This record gives C-alpha cells, sequence and structure tokens, in this order.
C-alpha cells in the first residue's frame, strides 16, 4: 500500500500516568488505522476515476484524501513528539530552544500561547507548533479536525491531538488537566530533529 | 515586516490574451497586498497577546494568520507558476514529466482530474499539485478558501486560483474557459523546480 | 440572561442501558452549559461593540455566537427528541408516520438514511431530520460541528449527537454501537409535535 | 422539480445604479439556477440511494444538498429583500422599526453591525439578519459560502450576498462601495412580512 501504519516508538502505557494505555491503544491501532485505510482508499478511486474518465465523485474524493491523509500525518508525527517522562529532556535546549526564545520571547510564551490555542478549539481540531518555511520562523497553528486552517508548506514540529478521543476516557471534559499532563511527555529530541531538518527544505 | 509582497515575474499583460492585465492589476496589487499586510497583522497581534497575557483573541488570530498566510502563500506560487505563452515548454519534460506519467498515468490524465478539482468547488478555493512528503507522490488537493481542506507538509508545486475575482471580469460565470486557457501559461520550468527542491525535503 | 440551561425532561440515568447516567450528567451538566454561557457571552459581546462602535472582532463574535448557540439549539432539541423506553411508541404513527413514508419510501429506508450519514461524519457533527420550509419536505442533513452544513430555515425535527463526547465512555470507536441503541430511546411523540408546529410554520 | 427557480420581481435593471442589470441578470439566470438544479440531483440522488441501499456517497450528497438548496434559499430571499428606490420606505417602521430599536438600540447600529459582519467575511459569505426562536429576537449572522456558521431554526429576514460575483464586475475589489449602495435598494416591506410571520412560526 501507499500509505502505513507507523508502530508506536514505545509501549502502550510507557506514557502513564499523564496519557492511559488504554486511550493510546484505541487511539494507535483503531483510529489512526482508519486513516492510513482511508488515505489508500481514496488514493484507489482516484485511480479508478482517471482511467474511467469519471470525475463525477472528485469533490468527495478530494476531501477524502485531505482528511484522512492529514489524519494519517498528524498521528504519525504526534506519536513520536512523545516519550515516557525522564526520557527526554523536560525543555528546549540548543538551536531549538533559541529559536523558541527568538519567535515567542520565552519557553513560557510559548507555551501559554500554544496552551490557549489547544484548549479553545470549538469542534475536533490539534494545536500545532510549525515551521514557516515562507517568513523562516516558527509559529503556533490551530487546526480544525485535521485539514482546515493551515497554510500549505506548513512543517509540523510539535501536535497535540484535541479530538475528544484524545482525552475523553481519561480526562472526560476538562482538557485543561489533559494538557497540562501532556506537556510531561513531550519528546523535545524528536521536535528538535524536525526543526534541524525542515528549516532546510 | 515579516511578509512582503514580492514583485511580478512579467508585465501585468504579458499573460493576454489568457489572463487580461486588468485582472493581474487588481489581483496582485489589490488582493495579495492585503493578505501579506492581514498576515503581517495577525503576527503582530499575537505578540501583543504574549506580552499582555491575554489569549482571549486566540481563536480568531489563528484563522486569521492561517487565511491570511494562506493566501499570501497560494498567491506567491501563482505568479511564479505562470509566464508568457511560448516562454516555457508547453508540456512538463524530464523528471517532472515521468514523476506526472507514474503518479497519474500521463499528462493528459493528470490534466483532467486538476481540471475536474478546479471547476467543481463549492465556493471559493484553488486546484493544486502538490508534493507528498510522507507518501513521496505527487497528489491533486482542492483547497476550500485558502486554508482548508490539505495536509500539513503538503509541498505546493502548480496552484490554479479559482476564487471568483481570479476570473470573472473575463470569463464570467464560464469556469471552464479560464481553466482552458490558463494551460496555455503555465510555467513548466518554474514547476520543475519546485518538484526538484521538494524531492529531495 | 437570553439563554437558559433547560432541566432534562427524565432522570439522569432514565435513558439505560442505551445511554449511561454517566453520559448525560457530563453531556448536560457540562456540555450543554458551556454552550448557554458561551451564547450568552457573545451576544454581551457584540452589544459592547456596538456601544463602543468597535466592530474589529465581527468575525471572532459571529462564529462564537453561531457555533455557541447551534450548540445550545442542537442539545435543547437532542434531549426533548428522547425519552425512557416504553414511554412513547418504538415506530412513527399517523401525520409524522405518512409524512416519512412519502419523503422516504419507509420508516426502515428514513432509518438507514439518517444512520449513514451519523456514521459517516468526517469530525465532530449531528444526524438530522428536518422540515424543509421551502420544499414542503422532510429532508436529512449531516451537520459539521454544531452550526455548519445546514441551509438556514431549517427546522430540527429529529437529532442525533455523533460529537465523540456523546458517545466515547459507553461505546468507545465503535459509533455504530450508539447508533442503534439510540433507536430504542427515540421519543416519536416529541418528533410528531415537532412535525404538526412546523409544517403549519 | 421539487425546487423551482423564482422569477425576479422587478426588471433585470430596475436595482441601476446601484446594482448592475448586467450582473442581475448572470446572478438570477445563471448562478441562482445552478443551484436549483443542483439541490433537485441531490434529492434525486438521495432516492437513488435508498433504492438500491447503497449509501457510499452519503457525505458527498449530504453536502451537495446543503450548499445547493442554501445557496437556493439565500437567493431566493436576496431577491425580494431588494426593490427600486422609491419603490419601498428608506427606513424600517412599526413593528420591525421597533424590534430593531430593542435589538440593536437603534437603526444605526444595527446597519453597522451588519455592515461590519459583511465587509469582514474570509471567504465567500452572507451578512444576514435573523430571527432567533429560541431566544425570540433578532441576530446578525455572517454566513460561509451558503451553508455554514448558523444555527439551525435560523429565519432569514434581510440578507446579503458577499460572495465576489455579486458585486466584482461593479464594484470591483471594493466591496465597501457595494454595500454602501445595496442600503439605497433595501425592501424594508419584505423585511417587515418575514419579521411578522417569523416570530410565529
Ligand atoms: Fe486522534
Ligand atoms: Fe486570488
Ligand atoms: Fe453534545
Ligand atoms: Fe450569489
Amino acid at each position: 500500500a501507499v500509505y502505513t501504519l507507523p508502530e508506536l516508538p514505545y509501549d502502550y502505557s510507557a506514557l502513564e500516568p499523564y496519557i492511559s494505555g488504554e486511550i493510546m491503544e484505541l487511539h494507535h491501532d483503531k483510529h489512526h488505522k482508519a486513516y492510513v485505510d482511508g488515505a489508500n482508499t481514496a488514493l484507489d478511486k482516484l485511480a479508478e476515476a482517471r482511467d474511467k474518465a469519471d470525475f463525477g465523485a472528485i469533490n468527495k474524493l478530494e476531501k477524502d484524501l485531505a482528511f484522512n491523509l492529514a489524519g494519517h500525518v498528524n498521528h504519525s508525527v504526534f506519536w513520536k513528539n512523545m516519550a515516557p517522562k525522564g526520557s527526554a529532556p523536560e525543555r528546549p535546549t540548543d538551536e531549538l530552544g533559541a529559536a523558541i526564545d527568538e519567535f515567542f520571547g520565552s519557553f513560557d510564551n510559548m507555551k501559554a500561547q500554544f496552551t490557549a490555542a489547544a484548549t479553545g478549539i470549538q469542534g475536533s481540531g490539534w494545536a500545532s507548533l510549525v515551521w514557516d518555511p515562507l517568513g523562516k520562523r516558527i509559529n503556533t497553528l490551530q487546526f480544525y479536525d485535521h485539514q482546515n486552517n493551515l497554510p500549505a508548506g506548513s512543517i509540523p514540529l510539535l501536535q497535540l491531538d484535541m479530538w475528544e478521543h484524545a482525552f475523553y476516557l481519561q480526562y472526560k471534559n476538562v482538557k485543561g488537566d489533559y494538557v497540562k499532563s501532556w506537556w510531561n511527555v513531550v519528546n523535545w529530541d524528536d521536535v528538535a530533529l524536525r526543526f534541524s531538518e525542515a528549516r532546510v527544505a
């Protein structure tokens, strides 16, 4: 297949007590899998459309592709953006640390803005720290669903899933507690790597 | 400031009779300029939100940034994606040509899918040929407005503005004639350059 | 103020085993309450904008109003659309029954279309049976979030909340089981009343 | 057919010099017609879906229905909301006038809010004065495209088409001039009638 479901870089319960293993299992094995299957299906139907010269469902297929592929991209980044507490730095350092200071003033300012963007979403969405190639800077974006409210070319550095399935079983309606806990498992090494590769294509 | 209005790489009337100089002037001098100002303003507002430590308008600011920055990105690519009729090959060649045949079967198949995506938009939008870094392939996407219906990380290679201001004064409601005429001014050399740089990340 | 949180017309656990009392409490006391407060706040903000004669945040305020008021409307109908198992007929009768057969062919056909609309949503949303005043017919609509994908003037007759918070704690990712169980608690008497009042405008 | 294209209640050039007859002709004969045809088609495909028990394209069909029907509803109201200058009151009076004063403070405040909502739209959209049945009041809403950003049950009283095709040929990018001119042709008698019938189902 074109798209494949990546394995978690750690055990399902490795992020506890911050993120329950029950959520990690359903989230990865069920939800992420659906997006991979959906993205592959969209490509197959588009191929069939070209073959038969029948583009009647083009609007449906283009949304299916965007929604599912965006879901696949977002979650693939999401898994790697996390690591068990103690297995990675508690704060960004070196180049990444300096860059965050440059575009946000301080790490605390970045956290406050990222958190506000995460908890204020009206509907399903993502809080995202991205590299803007046309501006050469790091900005925060608030995705709607998976594929809305973002410029083309945006390179994801750090992302937080704010869809209810990502926190409801453990935190219920208190999304704030979820975000506070989540900061404890952010793998700053992964973010730093993405940054190094992002600012150069 | 952070974002600037790029100048056109050709005269305003260089794309005639395909696209009128009148549209080119309004589109570039009025419309594109507004997105640059809007994107800069969004960043300024976000900075002020950080200083005052008040993110009450975070939802508005993130949408202002996404909408305006996406408008800026989309039009910047759009201008370079075109060139006077005989200034570039009417058909893709070399690496780009082979890539199109690989992912679409043929150039004609690609044109058919791109055209269908462009003319079927329900509202304002864009037809886009992008490089998918995850699947390592070229896909067509149908953007809604400027910032919706696309996966993060999508690298724009070729884009067509389907907002009414882009064709109404010349083609009125007949979107089909606009798209047909547009193919004549596509700068495949620019698209090839974007493909080369995107493929190496 | 202008909007108030309506009380449930039954006990929190009256819809068990179909919908857990735990979900009913969180859904009504926490989620619905937030939309009431948000809708009232949006109106207050708009009034202040009028006094100060500054509409700089008009885009944010109009979305806050639409999102929150739609959330309030949708849930208000939702609560009344349900009732304890044997408190109402398991199948529509009289005028409503005839109307369903007229616009859908049969009750089963209506259920099939409504269910497909409910389970196929890409993101948060609602499956809705509405009265179309213009066409004078009953149609099914698929709302995105609370306020998108619907014509103005649509009168809600029967609605099903497909946001993850509505079923996740009990049914997890299996949307299908949630919808199947929900049909057992539909209050057709409430739906019939809404139809009668909507048809006479 | 279920939906039909209503005729204009006046000549195509009756609204000049405020709105050109050239725009009125394309807008009504071409654009509005497309929405009626689209709405009818959506219903036919939904009927076919139920017959064959094939709801694979349900997401596409529900959006096609919402987009086209909303477009039909919005324009049907739009045509009647206008009348040649001098043929109707320059201001709202009696019940409507008092209601506007009640929910906006004054006619001037309502105009300022409505205008701000009209010119600030990010993408295609509508500025709308609606009757809120769950609140018993008149509010202003900002529709995105035709079917987004509005609560179910909203009854349109006065609407302004802010899609570029509605003003571009005459006003180009200056949407402000279009809105200023438009106020001269508002048929307050039509709005008053809709209000009388709206506040009572
Ligand atoms: Fe998720
Ligand atoms: Fe444009
Ligand atoms: Fe809900
Ligand atoms: Fe229109």
